[PDB]
């Protein structure tokens, strides 16, 4: 059995668009995602998905609402990504561009899913739905899924 990391991921995701992140340096520039990181020794896993979408973003947010749960595998890294997934449409100020990351809003017609995470593909359309989900990716580098569980559930 594997050892788990916490991750979060936060999705800002209002009636017509959602803000989403580029990443522009290094291995993986160009891929647009939801803001997140590690979770943090004595937080709460939602109050670190608020850290990370401040630190990362600018934005903060009275309160967020968790939609699902993915965890991650890739081949060579022993270690399992457990993300933890919020969403909200209640957001306070300006989305800021830092050396990392540049923000982008994209309207719900244009989700730009060839240049996402190729599982967001499967698990954004449940949230959009306004269900949950719980999800499981094994990748073999950035681009091929080697084998993948996805299921609603009411409860996450
Ligand atoms: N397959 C995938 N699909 C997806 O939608 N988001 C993913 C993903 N794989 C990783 N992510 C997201 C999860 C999380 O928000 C982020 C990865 O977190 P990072 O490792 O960048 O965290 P930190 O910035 O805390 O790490 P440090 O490098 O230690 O500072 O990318
Ligand atoms: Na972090
Ligand atoms: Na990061």
């Amino acid at each position: 059995m594997k050892a788990s990391r916490l991750y979060t991921l936060v999705l800002v995701l209002q009636p017509q668009r959602v803000l989403l992140g580029m990443k522009k340096r290094g291995f993986g520039a160009g891929r647009w995602n939801g803001f997140g990181g590690k979770v943090q020794e004595g937080e709460t896993i939602e109050d670190g998905a608020r850290r990370e979408l401040q630190e990362e973003s600018g934005l903060t947010v009275d309160a967020l609402h968790k939609v699902g749960q993915i965890v991650f595998e890739f081949v060579g890294e022993p270690e399992l990504m457990d993300v933890h997934v919020f969403a909200t449409d209640s957001i306070q100020g300006t989305p800021v561009e830092s050396d990392e990351m540049r923000p982008s809003w994209f309207q719900l017609d244009q989700i730009p899913f060839k240049d996402m995470w190729p599982d967001d593909s499967y698990w954004f359309p449940l949230l959009l739905q306004k269900k949950k989900f719980h999800g499981y990716f094994k990748f073999q580098g950035q681009d091929t899924i080697l084998d993948y569980t996805l299921r609603e559930v009411d409860t996450v």
